């Protein structure tokens, strides 16, 4: 199960960079260097700041996938300049849920206090796209109207509240990602914003 | 003593992380991101190089503070969008002054050699304010004209300097985070500038 | 010979960042920052990945390279803002292909496998311009049109055939350096770039 959701995630954060670099016309290298940056962003400061092993260069096999779905981005896709925003968006959503979740998840079985869990989880789910948004010169999403940092905090809060009441991590995980991802996709669908 | 500095310097700049915030109109949950990327920017990687537990993971109290600094800077600031700049900046340069010391002298007792030590308390001090401009797409400190980083390399040399005396660590911080302090805030109140 | 191509390659990099500041103008101290954080970028994010000691946090003598190059270019140029932007590019291409090399040796023989020691050797060669070049906001080299990543992946990934094919460090590594180099080189003096 965590098996599965980790590759998700990868695949999902690295598809949202190899679609960022397609706006820009860059050649196929360029769009592994930005498809590998958002999926490893977040996970790389969490596990470094855990004092754990990387996830990638423990497991190498995450880097054969990132690779695998930016060059199927590449050859799939026809023209990525005129690319929708909303795939976009959907894409950075995904991958804002799981990790999210999976991260306060990591950190909680590896000691984390609660706080810094949830912390740790939120920065697993932003992380990698703000340095994706800064090196394309984007504004970052924490500052754009619609809601974002609050649907990846109720991610990892719920989950600790499940955790709390005894539930599995996997029906605890699977609640916390959908009502993470239900929040992100409204305000994508809808346009929500918070005053 | 040290337990109170640090908490100083996290409520500084976690406050001028949630003011930066303000000027944009971002909802809470925006600021508390911005808060809490400047708050802990400079000591996370300061600790992360040290091969040294992070001090928010290892002391959770700090996430509270940053959390209380950011939701009392949303309620107790009626307009922020109108605040003027020189709190901006005096902000800023309570906390660089402090953690530009307090890194310093965390990495000496820490084992790290003079200039390892006083690097790491430049990085300590001006590491968490460069987030938080290229995230607002805002000119970094660096680059402008008043003394800055000059500032933090005082403070940190200065603390070797007394410690080499013999001075005890509090009469060796105090003196060297006024003297970082006094200069950045003449730099501000007079725009010094070097050439 | 690792200690100079270390030396070589640090040099190197904080030239760049020493340039880079004197196109802005700044005072000698913002551009120590400037060129410190060339120098060391990609080489801090390669050991704290590889949860081994800093290489200038280990070895302080870097620190004294860093500086002295930081200060000769501030005394030896006289008007930095006129500078050619090619003895910039040559800069950061110098770099690029020693780091690329040496980041991938330093991590095969640190236990990472064949895709993460590539991985660590590029991160070493591009990571340090990033960081420049968002600072500076200015558009970082991958976003560019020519060849850039390509011949970092390219010095890392030959050095791994060479190694085996039973070559040993010394030739595996100048073939892997001139050739990383000579494809870096020819796409900024004939502008060569890839569709």
């Amino acid at each position: 199960f965590l098996f599965y959701l980790d590759i998700f995630g990868v695949i999902v954060f690295a598809l949202s960079g190899a679609l960022m670099a397609g706006r820009y016309q860059l050649d196929p290298f360029g769009v592994v260097v930005l498809a590998s940056v958002t999926a490893v962003g977040g996970g790389t400061i969490r596990d470094v700041i855990l004092q754990t092993p990387v996830f990638w260069v423990e497991k190498p096999y995450y880097l054969y996938v990132i690779l695998a779905t930016a060059i199927l981005t590449i050859v799939l896709i026809r023209q990525p300049k005129r690319i929708p925003k909303r795939f976009l968006l959907i894409a950075d959503a995904l991958g804002l849920a799981l990790f999210a979740v999976l991260g306060t998840q990591k950190a909680l079985y590896l000691g984390a206090p609660i706080p810094v869990a949830v912390v740790l989880g939120t920065i697993t789910g932003i992380a990698g796209g703000m340095i994706r948004d800064v090196l394309c010169n984007v504004i970052p999403m924490i500052l754009r109207e619609e809601i974002y940092a609050l649907a990846a905090m109720l991610g990892g809060s719920l989950f600790i509240i499940l955790h709390g009441l005894n539930w599995n991590d996997t029906n605890a995980m699977i609640v916390s990602i959908s009502a993470a991802l239900a929040l992100r996709l409204a305000a994508i669908y809808w346009h929500v914003s918070l005053p």
